[PDB]
């Protein structure tokens, strides 16, 4: 099998960064339950350093996968409910619009659509309260999905709130350090920029600009080790001793609304598996992945389904990543790079990948 998995990978992957300009690539097949890794191209164009298995990628919005399953811990530690109101978080927010808006609602993209991105001008803490109180709904709470930096952000900064530890602090404490998860950070340490690529847009090397929320919506960086032990806890979240954490990976796989042939997690996306791959492919066109969508509630979430494609896309202005695995078959992949380039192509590989490996 190894060699099988090399050729496999080589196939689909060589062609993929050729077609897309790729700088460098780490990729992770976890097969059976173990990881298997390949790098290919420069951290640094300039530099000529090679990508290798320490180098660390921006996440983008795999990040919210952190988010989800941070979520998920404080749930199981009996710190939050999904049912509560926002306002229950954030007494300051008293506009009349927030009434009925939950922690769920925010986790989930169903607010009634709150905006893709919080906007540039917003700095401060009173920035970005001013954002939320003056914000209008254009559907009521729970009927419409529209993917939302704005709304998993809140709802990673109101969901820490009860422990009394900032998100990073909660994070590193609760996620990243249970798991052994050594080389993923929110912030870069000066120690390690050494391991942190450059991204590349249009002839520029690029890191990530400091945003509000950024944290919960799209700031890890990891490296492809790292991931692929992600990949693993998520896989077979029974293997994790810490129990709150091990319930809290459990519920951000449970799935809480559908739209079309997908249901949405805290974090999280997932379908039933086999899946049609066009089904995917095409649904990770922003033209889909970014247009509301109309949900229908599942009651109660159903609980993690074992028989799932579950995924995530994330971006940065200079990286592009995913992560796709079926709990099922102890199966998942990791491709991290220093290119945002189409979501589809990044499916289509990863989907060749698994489906032939299955």
């Amino acid at each position: 099998a190894p060699q099988q998995i090399n050729d496999i990978v080589h196939r689909t992957i060589t062609p993929l960064i050729e077609q897309q300009k790729i700088p460098g690539m780490a990729v992770a097949v976890i097969y059976q339950g173990k990881p298997y890794y390949f790098t290919w191209g420069y951290a640094d164009i300039a530099k000529k350093q090679p990508v290798t298995q320490q180098t660390l990628f921006e996440l983008g919005s795999v990040s919210k996968t952190f988010t989800g399953v941070l979520g998920g811990d404080a749930i199981a530690r009996g710190e939050i409910k999904l049912s509560d109101p926002t306002t229950k978080y954030w007494p300051e927010l008293t506009a009349k619009q927030w009434n009925g808006i939950t922690l769920l609602h925010l986790a989930t993209y169903t607010a009634g659509g709150l905006p893709l991105q919080v906007p540039d001008e917003v700095k401060s803490s009173s920035d970005l309260l001013r954002f939320y109180q003056n914000w209008q709904p254009a559907w009521a709470p729970g009927t419409q999905r529209l993917y939302a930096n704005s709304s998993i952000g809140l709802f990673g900064a109101l969901a820490v709130k009860p422990s009394g530890l900032s998100f990073e602090q909660a994070m590193k404490t609760r996620v990243f350090q249970p798991l052994k998860l050594n080389h993923t950070w929110i912030n870069v340490p000066s120690a390690e920029e050494k391991n942190y690529a450059w991204g590349y847009r249009e002839g520029k090397a690029v890191h990530v600009s400091p945003g509000a929320l950024d944290a919960e919506a799209y700031g890890v960086k990891s490296t492809i080790e790292d991931m692929a032990r992600w990949v693993q806890s998520n896989l077979k979240p029974l293997d994790i001793n810490e129990k709150t954490l091990q319930q809290g990976i459990q519920l951000a796989q449970s799935r809480y609304w559908q739209t079309g042939d997908m249901y949405q997690g805290l974090g999280w996306e997932m379908l039933d598996w086999p899946v049609n791959p066009d089904i995917i492919i095409n649904g990770s066109d922003n033209k889909i992945a970014l247009a509301a969508r109309p949900v229908k509630p599942i009651t109660p979430p159903t609980p993690a389904v074992r028989a799932s494609w579950v995924h995530k896309t994330g971006a940065t202005g200079g990286f592009g990543s995913y992560v796709a695995f079926i709990p099922e078959k102890e199966l998942g992949i990791v491709m991290l790079a220093n290119k945002n380039y189409p979501n589809p192509a990044r499916v289509a590989a990863a989907w060749q990948i698994l489906n032939a490996l299955q």
